[PDB]
């Protein structure tokens, strides 16, 4: 007898974020949940799970990564419910 | 006999982020729950999980990784839910 | 008999965060949780998790990582949920 | 008779943060709860967990890691929930 | 009969930050909780964990670590909630 409740009566108007997981019971993953709520910004990956044997016998390899750039993020209220407010971004 | 109860009578308008998790019983990863409410800005990665046997006889390898740049981030409630409040973000 | 209350009756607009887990019973793992609510900013990793037998015999690498660059990062209320305040990021 | 109870009642806008956890009964790791609420700026990893006999016989290596830069971090209320107040970061 | 009552009843907006744990019953883990409200900030991390046996034989290794730069971090009201009060950072 598994009984779950959440936010059973709600009245007047909230902001909300809900998540509910009820359960009853080279890279390997079997079961799982990843990234519910999730926010990536400017993310990298270069070299990642090269095949099995990669540059074997006399590899000469000049690896250069240059991340040199005039890059500009500007974010208000990132996973941040809001309720009665004011919420600006406001430029000169 | 399991009973959860999460916010069980709201009024009022709050601003909320609710997870309940209720559970009753190379890389390997078998059960698991990751990165629910997670963020990320500004993440590198460079070499990850290479193939098994890489470089394995006489590699000759030169590596150079640079981050040099003007990047500018400005960010305003980063997971940070408010209510009758102000946010903003001025430039000049 | 299990029983767990959070935030039974709530009245008058808070602002919250709620994580509530209710559980009855080269790289390995097996069962967990991670990351609920977690930031990453500017994190880096080089190299990770290479493969089994990396650069066995007679291996020259000339490793060089420059982390050198004007970066800004200006950040208001991060995982800091509030409620009837002022919140501001002004430049000049 | 397991019972929990938590913020059972509540009235007048509180700023709050919660993690509940209630639970009857190379690298390995079983079963665990990490990083609930966790931050991580400006975090390094140059060389982790590389594979099982890595440069095994006759390796030449120059390893040189350069943190140099002009970076800047501003942050205001970090993992600090508030109410009825003034958070504000101002630039000349 | 165990019975956890935290924070039973609340009444005119405080700012908490709570954490209840109720339980009943090369590198190993098995059971624990880790880093529930934990902050790292310019943390390092050069060399961990390498696989079994490395650099076994003959090997010639230069190791250089150079942590040399203008960095700064300004930070206010770290883990410290904070209610009815005034947080600022003002630069000029």
């Amino acid at each position: 007898p598994l009984m779950v409740k959440v936010l059973d009566a709600v009245r007047g108007s909230p902001a909300i974020n809900v998540a509910v997981h009820v359960f009853r019971k080279l890279t390997a993953e079997e079961e799982f949940v990843e990234g519910i709520y999730k926010v990536e910004i400017d993310t990298k990956s270069y070299w990642k799970a090269l095949g099995i044997s990669p540059f074997h016998e006399h590899a000469e390899v000049v690896f250069t990564a240059n991340d040199s750039g005039p890059r500009r993020y500007t974010i208000a209220a990132l996973l941040s419910p809001y309720s009665y407010s004011t919420t600006a971004v406001v430029t000169n």
